[PDB]
């Protein structure tokens, strides 16, 4: 279809880690865009990927990212 999704992330609070994270996502080939609102919010992925890969990437700090599944 056009797989944009946004998931909540929690634990961390560092811009450098935000930067490293969005970059980590961008360096995955399955995604097209991603917008990481780290601090106390959420991570948008857009392309044809799922948090699983981003989550794996986040093993650097062991983030937990929960799908903000509406309904």
């Amino acid at each position: 279809m056009a797989e944009k999704t946004v998931y909540r992330v929690d634990g961390l609070s560092c811009t450098n880690c935000a930067a490293k994270f969005e970059r980590n996502v961008k360096e995955i080939e399955g995604v097209t865009e991603a917008i990481v609102n780290f601090g106390a919010s959420k991570i948008t992925v857009t392309g044809e990927a799922s948090i699983q890969q981003v989550e794996q990437a986040g093993a650097f700090e062991h983030l937990k990212i929960i799908p903000e599944k509406e309904a």
